[PDB]
């Protein structure tokens, strides 16, 4: 009986219209958040994604679900951060999601009290210099 925390809102520093961040918290593994398809800029990365809860909440682990079809945007090198108030962020861990096509679970060394989590995606798979995309992002408490 692990509680899946309710994500109420989010932001993305890059998105393609119709694939904004909320498509990664709609409960549907086929619908994607996807960064802008125009990925030629030198400062395109990093791509920063923020997921917000309604209130500060206990969280023990998260699962990033990448797209299973297509290779554009599977996360690679990320910095994961959390915020107790939604404004000030603290580094939690550098996580290499490896460009993997399968879900990546990150389990914390303690229960984290957070109103928000943030992913600074430094690299991601795909055409050109790559993209960032996410089928679902999930947060859980034991
Ligand atoms: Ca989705």
């Amino acid at each position: 009986g692990d509680i899946k925390i309710k994500i109420v809102s989010g932001t993305a520093s890059s998105f393609q219209s119709g694939s904004n961040i909320e498509k990664s918290f709609d409960g549907d593994y086929s619908t994607l958040y996807h960064s802008s398809w125009s990925n030629g800029a030198s400062n395109y990365f990093p791509i920063t994604l923020t997921y917000n809860f309604e209130t500060v909440t206990d969280v023990d682990y998260l699962i990033y679900h990448p797209r299973n079809n297509g290779n554009n945007g599977r996360f690679k090198e990320t910095e994961i951060q959390y915020s107790a108030d939604g404004h000030t962020f603290t580094k939690l861990i550098d996580k290499d999601f490896q460009g993997s096509a399968t879900a990546g679970k990150v389990t914390f060394d303690q229960t984290i009290q957070a109103k928000s989590f943030r992913f600074i995606v430094k690299s991601g798979s795909g055409d050109g210099q790559g993209f960032a995309s996410c089928a679902e992002m999930e947060f859980f408490a034991k």
